[PDB]
């Protein structure tokens, strides 16, 4: 909005950005009744008029001009007995359009989301394209590789203007202090003109037709402090007066979004599988090679020279994705833990199109639930109406703080949270000894329903089993058959120790507040949820533990499932742990292979999902056209 | 939710919170068809029925019990030839309430906006009632004084169990660590339960009928990274087993939100005024305390020896509001730029019912904009449908920037929108040397409209003023006549003046600039905005300065105006700047009174509203009421 004061004792000048809304105020200089307007062809004046304030005079510019004041407005005061005096108005109009991919299709003043919103999408450049280096591509002022240019988002300014209209006018690009430490803008017309260091930038525009291309780049994901929006502004400046200030004229905007770092839950196609070569492990290796072969998976192994012997791949990342209309690429979620694993996230996992974020402190301050075996989330659902098309976050905690109680370090929290799109719901996981989510849960892929099912370890399953092999005459079959280093249990023994049926039953308790936990904030019913056998027992702090291998702390590749083998009491040739997961997840069309990890992993309290970790197939669905 | 699973070999144990939802798996443990379900009287079991496990079997006790398991369901699993068994539960009722003012009267699970809305209030408790003390209450862990309290939200844990209940049963009543550095709770039954140090205590309660008042703090006010809401939490937890682990069985939950600062605008009625007593100017405290009589305000007067020479009252603090349905007291929003009276709002300001609140860098890093004279709120208004019922956050910035741009320091612009409920606006104010919005607006109560005035200076005003008195002859009136100390300036000198007219022509840009952008945020028309006629003058760096006394910078005591008096061209016996403000503000009832701050104030580049500032009485619409 513009309101031009008119004047019949001097001629007025003025600049009209089209687009824009200009009005003339022709009565409070008007001399002593009644007013005619007249205008050039270009002018379109909206309103043998009185005199008095209320009359709107409002003028809109079609084109822009070809010289200044060229265009020309003509206010006539008349009245009863006095001839017409004339007040001047000479127009120069000028085209300023500050343009971004606002649609979201690749190509209001606010953003908005939604499949109906407006709204341009930045990302945050962490990955490292360029060849041979350590840092990520944002962490300098220079644009490197022109791949690197893929990443960023662009911006262009088109304007129209008359052939000499920069002689008296500048146009300065900026962004709020409070928003510099976050974005970077390369002027391509590759050199920095907005960033940390600058938050404004004359820019160098010749008259007439002109195009110029911007490329920016995101420096920070959104967090506590970081609601995730980046606004960019072009402003016209009037300096016709070489002794007064610039003056502003016209100013125009595009928000930006920053793309929040999205995880991806089993129920998505897995495209790479990561471990550990360590300790005698290789028939351990040997299972999951095997099973990422047939899930048609890329795989990478970190030797023990790089491990320092951590074999536990699944607890030091988490991978990822950032997802614009222009690029998706996978970004790895570095965990605080830094044990042995600390270099693998940054060395060569992040790299040329896979980006790297970490959170929290990294030389101390951290606990067990920190590590990423306590990171995970669901496949997509709809809770009570809400949709949450990308799924839940779903991380381990405690019922309440105390003295003795762990929780995920509340940056890592608040930065998960700040991500908005996936929701994060707080798990109670403390009661495990490791004090992971995975420990009790996991989902895989499911012909009906919503797709999948909730896999939820289960000592009632267990103790059911074992008392029927009991009633049809098994009591004497041996837990841990085939393993020659340790003392094998009778079924009847296993079922007659109270002791080892009190901790179960608390056990119990502790997944079962997490069954309705879950069953509320992802709306699952029964339907949706199988029972894992699976047999518990509390050792240090009354801390719980892996009775036998942990069956539920498996490896989905698709349809193929990379089971911790059990090695459970063997009736009619077969383990009948074994056929009682076959016996629930086959209808599926699930694939159980049952890995052997007793003395490598089993024994050092976790698994082959804690031995493992999974890159997969991004969310098809936008994020931003959600509604959090 | 919670889902008892029952079993005809063993008795079932539990407990049932009244208005929680309690269902049975019969099916799971069931014997091999068919089933029936007896309870007592005091439960209702809704659903001769199938062994199928989609049969849904839910309890619901009317009472609390009386003694532990003296309600009762028996499931009955029969067949075709099978003779019915038995499996039995011992059900205890118990109520659990955790009670707050969620209807927000004085006496679902999370905080909505809203008449509509529920959630309780927290006030932070930052004010001082503690008799002769420097701190305010909420820096230690003890309450101090039982008018304290008042200030504090009450919230009641209601528990109705059998005699023997808290043998085998502990509650614990919590905040997350997340939040316990911003709230403290005391129980009353006064000594501190919850805290920056404890995020959980044990309660002891005994069995039967039992009340226990617990009163809360807030110790932080809403803020970039505290969106204002405090969780507490109470837990039934069952310690019946000595070796496992305590259990959690119920949780419950009120959300608290803390209440934001709140500015009062000029509209509404004033209750005290505030100034300082320094070089001579016994006369210009003369006229404001006649005014403060005149609207029946309380006066208070800072002295020369507690000033240390500071004459700015308006700029060292601001007096704003927190507003509960328990209690309401003003606050003291004292400002960064720590000059003479540093100290002022701290030492007699604070105190009894009246709060302190402090923000950004207190031993350097500031900036003129960062004194609150740039620190002001407009009267309620509604913008193209959308309420604002508590008025809009006014303060001045650049309009890009630059290196040599000022701004209000990010800390108090953060604290500010964190506030939410008068939504900040920024205002282009660093076109003037002092740089504060008060120098070009200000706002006036009005018997009709929309019950005010938005008042702006107006060089073009003015021009009209001399240019119409030069057309009726008086061409030599003297500007600055009544003033022996200074070179007085004829009308036709002051119009023939090319440069003043060029220094006007850029500064009435400046303003329009405001004018337009205050139209569109605070839906304003022209009918809302009367011109007061002012010239200006550029000085260092191109930067405006009052030519004569800034008439719009005025001390607004409800109708009762105190302006600088201009020294104006005396026509007819009277300053014809004066009888033009008279004529434009007397037709609104509101009486005009010119106080001479020339030698004192003005020369020092500031006028009657700079060296003053006034406490006025809190909105009647609640801020919770509203739809932010
Ligand atoms: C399921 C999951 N994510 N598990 C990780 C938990 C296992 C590791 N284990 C150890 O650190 C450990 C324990 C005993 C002996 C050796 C070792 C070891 O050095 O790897 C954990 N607790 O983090
Ligand atoms: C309208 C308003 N809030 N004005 C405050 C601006 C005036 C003060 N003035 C001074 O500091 C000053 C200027 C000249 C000579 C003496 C003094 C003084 O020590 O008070 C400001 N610039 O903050
Ligand atoms: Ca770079
Ligand atoms: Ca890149
Ligand atoms: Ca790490
Ligand atoms: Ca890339
Ligand atoms: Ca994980
Ligand atoms: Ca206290
Ligand atoms: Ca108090
Ligand atoms: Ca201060
Ligand atoms: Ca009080
Ligand atoms: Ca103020």
């Amino acid at each position: 909005g513009t309101l031009i004061r008119v004047t019949p004792e001097q001629p007025t000048h003025a600049v009209c950005v089209l687009g824009t809304l200009t009005q003339l105020d022709i009565c409070s200089s008007a001399p002593e009744t009644s007013f005619s307007i007249n205008a050039s062809p270009g002018v379109v004046v909206d309103i043998t008029w009185p005199l008095d304030p209320g009359v709107e005079v409002t003028l809109t510019m079609k084109a822009a001009s070809g010289s200044t004041g060229d265009q020309k407005v003509q206010i006539s005061y008349y009245g009863p007995k006095t001839p017409p005096v004339k007040a001047l108005l000479y127009l120069t109009a000028v085209e300023i359009s500050l343009c971004a991919d606002i649609t979201r299709t690749g190509k209001q003043r606010t953003w908005t989301w939604g499949p109906c919103g407006q709204g341009a999408i930045l990302l945050v450049n962490c990955d490292r394209d360029n060849l041979e280096s350590s840092a990520m591509d944002c962490e300098d002022d220079e644009v490197l590789d022109s791949e690197d240019l893929q990443d960023m988002s662009l911006m262009t300014l088109s304007t129209k203007t008359p052939k000499d209209f920069f002689t008296n006018h500048t146009l300065v690009l900026h962004v709020a202090r409070s928003e510099m430490d976050k974005v970077r803008v390369f002027q391509a017309t590759c050199s920095v003109v907005l960033g940390p260091k600058w938050p404004s930038h004359y820019l160098m525009v010749p008259g007439g037709k002109h195009n110029m291309d911007f490329y920016v780049e995101a420096l920070a994901f959104p967090d506590t402090d970081f609601p995730g929006l980046i606004t960019l502004t072009i402003s016209l400046l009037d300096t016709s007066n070489l002794e007064l200030p610039e003056a502003v004229v016209f100013q125009d905007s595009v928000v930006f979004r920053v793309a929040p770092w999205i995880m991806t839950p089993n129920t998505q196609p897995p495209q790479e599988v990561y471990a550990c070569s360590i300790f005698e492990n290789e028939d351990f290796l040997k299972s999951v090679t095997t099973l990422a072969m047939k899930a048609k998976c890329k795989l990478t192994i970190c030797p023990e020279e790089e491990n320092m012997d951590d074999q536990w791949m699944q607890d030091e990342m988490e991978i990822g994705y950032i997802q614009a209309p222009h690029k998706t690429l996978p970004v790895v979620f570095d965990s605080p833990r830094n044990r042995g694993l600390k270099e693998f996230p940054i060395k060569r996992v992040m790299g040329p199109d896979f980006g790297y974020v970490t959170r929290g402190p990294q030389t101390g301050g951290i606990s067990g639930l920190d590590s990423f075996g306590n990171l995970e989330v669901s496949p997509p659902v709809t809770v009570r109406g809400k949709e949450y098309p990308l799924g839940r976050i779903l991380f381990g905690d405690s019922c309440y703080p105390s003295n003795d109680s762990r929780q995920m370090h509340q940056a890592l929290q608040d930065f998960l949270s700040a991500q908005q799109v996936q929701a994060p719901v707080k798990l109670y996981s403390d009661w495990l000894s490791v004090g992971h989510v995975d420990e009790f849960l996991s989902f895989v892929p499911a012909p009906d329903r919503k797709g999948f099912r909730l896999l939820l370890a289960s000592p009632r399953s267990c103790y059911k089993l074992f008392q029927e092999q009991q009633n049809e005459g098994h009591g004497e079959a041996l837990l841990f058959e085939g393993i020659k280093k340790k003392k094998q249990q009778k079924i009847k023994n296993i079922l007659s120790n109270k002791t080892l049926r009190e901790h179960n039953s608390f056990v119990e308790r502790c997944i079962d507040w997490n069954r309705e936990l879950l069953k509320r904030e992802l709306g699952l019913a029964e339907s949706d949820i199988i029972d894992i056998p699976q047999l518990f027992k509390l050792k240090e702090f009354s801390k719980a533990e892996a009775f036998f291998p942990n069956m539920v702390n498996m490896l989905v590749l698709g349809k193929h499932l990379g089971i911790p083998k059990p090695f459970g009491p063997v009736i009619n040739g077969r383990c009948c742990l074994e056929e009682k997961v076959c016996s629930l997840l086959e209808p599926l069309g699930l694939q159980c292979t049952f890995i052997n990890d007793f003395f490598t992993y089993h024994i050092r309290h976790g698994e082959v999902h804690c031995g493992t970790n999974v890159r997969r197939k991004p969310f098809s669905f936008k994020w931003w056209n959600m509604v959090p």
